[PDB]
């Protein structure tokens, strides 16, 4: 099995039937006290974990989703799991806790106001990756920071190869810590940008990180990918798009065909084709977990 | 008993460590993109209802919730009504639905916006206030829209003496329904700017309004309020606040106040007085009703604002 270390997270996406501007008052200190009517809500299911254990579900694959949810809200995403056959077993909730999540409104206008609340993400640390059972490949995304830091020690005390992908929580990263990381993890994946931090941040040469893996997984996005392994460099060329929806997902989606390629029997050429596929066939979707695709659509688009 | 007709709702309070007037200008033009962290979040007991009958209950009054839950998350309420002695008999539940919940975030200037999912008080309206029994006074505040309506045109038929609190259900309302309200009505309270919009949507004036009701309660703030009654005009002093901690249910608590005072026969000023006591009571905590003063301490306190002991006629 797949062990999915990651965030998970609600995005709450409530739309003001109304103009913001037109709710601030004139008082001597510019009063706003707004409330209005949210009853269409839109619950988009998010967070890293759950963006590449429905990638891989998806594809056949047996995806373990290893994260932290709120009490308060948790519901929702686990009758979600059970309803897509997903393994709640190291899917934590923890009391008096919110889960990770994005408030994002929109009025009339399409003037934005975003807070994002943490939430349960920030204990994901109480999930200890070594504890677990016949897992043969994980992969440590972005996710609170002790948690990211946990998971590659006990990975591989555990001796489990993983895929270790800081994203977005990279900028927490310091010389040392992401250098240790590096050295533990068996994959890396990337953007091309970040791949640049990486280096800039440890001091060391892509060279340098290549040698202490099995695989530099840079994403390029829409100019494809590329795979640095022993034996050399993969090109991996960017998937045609059926339409360019909503871009949210899609680096999710290219790791849930990732590791796909790595716990069954395909080379690193065929691996990040199946990645860069996934990436294309979210795009043409809104949100991160709405396009559905069946198996035998995804090998036909392979060919 | 006072019967208390408003929404039931667990509050979500994030606080966001800047000020929404930096970002939020009606002169400005570009497309607002405000993206901040809400390091916590705060669950809370709230809702009209919730609220005013906390306070009207802290003050030995006899408060019945009239208002909606849902069954997926009601319990916790429930729990609580019961632990404050606060009768459960108009609190109905609804399957398969979510209890409203508000989204509330609060700034630096305790400026908010709030985003509220009303889910099972959409259905507020299958309860109805001309069964309930013994009611001597009612509230029909903020609610699912046709809760509100039916509220006020079956107290009105009953013969309950009602305060109509529109709130933010303001919006909703048209001319006409607002009009027939304020007509049904006995009593109305709103804050400075919403009887503003009363008085546009209406196309009455605040003069209009006040001759359409026994009185009409306008809240100040900080700067107290206003009572407009048959005889006159009282002019109600703030309290300063022990300290100031958060703003939500201020108003509810008010409201709770005003509703004592009607009941045990006090005059308009000692009604507004009390009323605006129990705002400053409730602002030195956080929540709507985390505040817990005994009636004894209710007293000292209007004693040392006002400079008499609030008294029934």
């Amino acid at each position: 099995a797949t062990l999915i270390c990651g965030s998970i997270a609600y995005d709450n996406i409530m739309t003001f039937e109304g103009r913001f501007r037109e709710h601030i008052l004139p008082d001597q200190v510019h009063l706003i006290n707004l409330s209005f009517l949210v009853p269409t809500m839109r619950r988009e299911f998010g967070g890293c974990a759950g963006n590449i254990a429905y990638a891989l579900n998806l594809l056949g694959g047996d995806a373990r989703m290893m994260g932290t949810l709120g009490a308060v809200d948790a519901q929702p995403y686990l009758d979600r799991m059970d309803a897509l056959g997903l393994s709640r077993e190291y899917v934590r909730v923890l009391p008096d806790t919110y889960s990770a999540q994005a408030m994002i409104t929109t009025d009339l206008d399409n003037n934005q106001i975003t807070a994002f609340h943490p939430g349960a993400m920030m204990q994901s640390h109480v999930n200890h990756a070594g504890e677990a059972k016949d897992i043969k490949l994980a992969i440590v995304g972005p996710d609170g920071f002790q948690g990211m830091v946990q998971h590659t020690e006990e990975l591989a005390q555990a001796g489990v190869p993983f895929i270790f992908d800081p994203g977005q929580g990279l900028p927490l990263f310091d010389g040392a810590t992401l250098r240790r990381s590096i050295e533990l993890a068996t994959y890396i994946a990337v953007n091309d940008y970040e791949a640049k931090l990486v280096c800039d941040k440890t001091g060391w040469s892509e060279d340098e990180i290549a040698s202490r893996v099995q695989a530099l997984i840079i994403t390029r996005g829409e100019h494809g990918a590329t795979i640095r392994h022993r034996d050399g460099t993969e090109q991996i060329p960017a998937v045609r798009a059926e339409r360019v929806i909503d871009p949210t997902g899609c680096g999710d989606a290219f790791r849930g065909g990732l590791l796909y390629g790595i716990e069954h029997g395909f080379d690193w050429a065929t691996a990040g084709r199946l990645a860069s596929l996934m990436g294309a066939l979210k795009i043409a979707h809104q949100g991160p977990q709405t396009y559905a695709p069946t198996r035998a659509e995804i090998d036909a688009r392979f060919e």
